[PDB]
């Protein structure tokens, strides 16, 4: 019964045997930002976050904000008409994608050993057959995230980007690891890096493979994820919801899971 | 089982033996945006999206863009540090709050027929326990929303403030609704309207309740909910998260509800 699975569910969540895990950074002015080739193309603002009041003449009962924000700030979506890959999609966007898609489970595969020894390390096509051996098939419509701890970082941009005169060097996917996923049918890869391609993804073939071949197939993108190391491998439900943008290529999100515990 | 659980869910999702509902409005330019008495406090901004590229000698591959966006916009949430009553609450931010607390079961109530005839109707505590008596009790931890079908109104801002001489008429709650849900230890309190409170608020005891009492007590408040009309009074579960802003008062959201179908 699909209404005793709800109930159910709110008494867990209630009681904390259904833990919500945070898998979001924090958005303010110190967020790591994209830098690309100022030759390549223009850049994201970084975020600004403006005072309109606090308890202070200009609004006495109350304290708000506004921001200056790109769609692609912090922990956030990679909506299919980001790329021009996934251009022609009337549901690539923000305010017209499938809310139905948006929320499933999530297979962390954990890379974050590798990506300590080599910040250049990428997930192949064998590791991810190799990583489903052991922990199962991934399946159709489910999220799979890349955990490298990236996240460590977050509080310096410098090194969250890791970036030398060659440019940027993150972990990420090779091509064929992408095709191979979505052959499964999945609904979307996730990054804690600043963006779903490694750093040196610029150099691929094709560049930026994530963001090319995953858009593709009206699939999404997630960067920036916090907090993976608090996911189980499998049996974890992964709620990333972008803002109604409208025409939105992406949107910051609040990455939620739901874990056993 | 929690695990146990949580497969099934993700079944269900898959299966859309559990349907995913958007209950949030597209968020634009032409978002309506709350409108304050200007000898009283500055506004918040209209929300603005500006090109970055598309496909274009800006950006060749990408589409993207950058906003001007208030944190109060659209479909969004309230957080205790938005009302001078909630200032001192160090959980308070949309950074600090306790994100096991934003997913939870929801009580709809629908007070559609009531608002369509009285546009100053009010929800009292009262009716909300007739509510009670005919659906079930409203539970500590649970989301409360009023269903006006509001929602209607979205495309045109002035007919969604629906202001005269005298200011804003829009349906609202008592106070004495407020601290009855108070009392029941709900999480929070939800509108279809620009915000928590009725367009008549100002000249309440006290001042817009929903604002000074949910926060009073370290609650939420979510506004310009959309697609109430598709939720059941009981039985589905309300996902509503805040960006993760720093210092945030509140964050516009992508509130999801799942229902049983
Ligand atoms: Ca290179
Ligand atoms: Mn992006
Ligand atoms: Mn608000
Ligand atoms: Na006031
Ligand atoms: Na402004
Ligand atoms: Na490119």
């Amino acid at each position: 019964s699909a209404q005793s699975a709800l109930s159910g569910l709110g008494a867990k969540l209630l009681s904390g045997e259904v833990e919500v895990v945070d898998c979001t950074g924090v958005l303010g002015p110190n967020t790591p930002i994209l830098q690309l080739p100022p030759d390549f193309a223009k850049n994201t603002p970084k975020v600004e976050i403006h005072k309109i009041s606090e308890y202070d003449s200009d609004g006495p009962f109350f304290a708000w904000n506004w921001m200056v924000l790109g769609e692609h700030s912090g922990t956030h979506f990679d909506a299919p008409h980001h790329w021009i890959t996934g251009k022609d999609y009337s549901d690539g966007f923000t305010d017209t994608l499938d809310v139905q898609r948006l929320i499933a489970p999530v297979n962390v595969i954990d890379c974050s050993k590798e990506s300590a020894a080599d910040p250049d390390f990428l997930l192949t096509a064998d590791l991810i057959k190799a990583w489903e051996a052991e922990h199962g098939e991934i399946g159709a419509g489910e999220w799979v995230v890349m955990r490298t701890d990236w996240d460590k970082r977050a509080g310096d941009e410098a090194a969250f980007l890791n970036a030398d005169e060659t440019g940027p060097h993150s972990p990420g996917p090779t091509p064929d690891a992408i095709e191979y996923l979505l052959s499964k049918k999945i609904v979307g890869w996730g990054s804690q890096c600043i963006g779903t391609d490694a750093g040196q993804a610029g150099g691929m073939e094709p560049p930026f493979p994530a963001h090319n071949l995953l858009h593709r197939d009206n699939c999404f993108g997630l960067a920036s994820l916090a907090n993976l190391d608090k996911l189980p491998a499998k049996g974890a439900i992964l709620i990333a919801a972008p803002l109604k943008i409208e025409r939105g290529t992406g949107s910051p999100i609040r990455a939620l899971a739901l874990v056993p515990k």
